[PDB]
Order: C-alpha cells, then structure tokens, then sequence
DNA sequence: ATGACAGGATGTATATATCTGACACGTGCCTGGAGACTAGGGAGTAATCCCCTTGGCGGTTAAAACGCGGGGGACAGCGCGTACGTGC
C-alpha cells in the first residue's frame, strides 16, 4: 500500500529543480532510484504527469503533456 | 536572455621558383592483320497449316470499390546520459 504516487513525484520533481526542467526520463529514473515501480505503473505515472500539470500545482515549461520540461508554480 | 553584427587567424586556398621523371616521343622488330581463294556449312527465304492465339457471347460472383469508424501510427518536443569529436 504506501503513501500514493503523486507525493513520491513531487519529490522527485522538487528533488532538482533546474532552470531547464527535468524530463520524463530523468523524473522516472529518480523514482526507479527512489525504489518505486516505473515500468508497470507506467500508465498510472503516464496519466499522473498529466493530471498533474492539469490540476496547477506543477507548471509544464517546454514540452507537451508529460513530454520535455517542467517547472514548480510561482507561488 | 537572445539574437544581431564585427573581426581574426590559421587552415586552406593563392601566387611564384625548382626539378624531375614520366609523359611523351623516337626506333627495332615480328607478330599481326589480312588478300585470294576455297570448303562447306549456316542461314535466309517460301509456304502452309494448324493450332494456338485472337475475337466474340451469356452468367456469376469474385473482385473492385467505396465509405464509416476506430484504434493504431508517425513523428515532433525536449531532456539527458552520453559518446565520440576533437586538440595535442
């Protein structure tokens, strides 16, 4: 059971924060190094990565969707 | 932060002297090309026929075709670990 996802994501996004955003690999490889599954729950992740940007807690800067970059909101 | 505009420096191209050997030219020769004639055969030509290709006629459905839909594909966007690209 666990704690779900979305926290372990913000995590691994705020985990960084650059000024060019990290990429779905890099996100995925930080929660592979965290422990949690990336390659079954690659739909739930691939679906959270975009309610996530939809919902305006997190911001996409460059790519579309769960593509390219991504940054934190301003406030 | 980003793109727009100038400049140098060395690598590559630009202009000029050298030499050399290899393009090029000159010579021996004998192989090579071929004239006459022939032997003899391949091959062009007539013809014909027949059968195998061309031409046509009726019925099926196999195939073509057309269209709605749906889920698969294609390929960009961007990042990132990387993987040579490159100086020495």
């Amino acid at each position: 059971s666990g704690p779900p996802v979305s926290e372990l994501i913000t995590k691994a996004v705020a985990a960084s924060k650059e000024r060019s955003g990290v990429s779905l690999a890099a996100l995925k490889k930080a929660l592979a190094a965290a422990g949690y599954d990336v390659e079954k729950n690659n739909s739930r992740i691939k679906l959270g990565l975009k309610s996530l940007v939809s919902k305006g807690t997190l911001v996409q800067t460059k790519g579309t969707g769960a593509s390219g970059s991504f940054k934190l909101n301003k406030k």
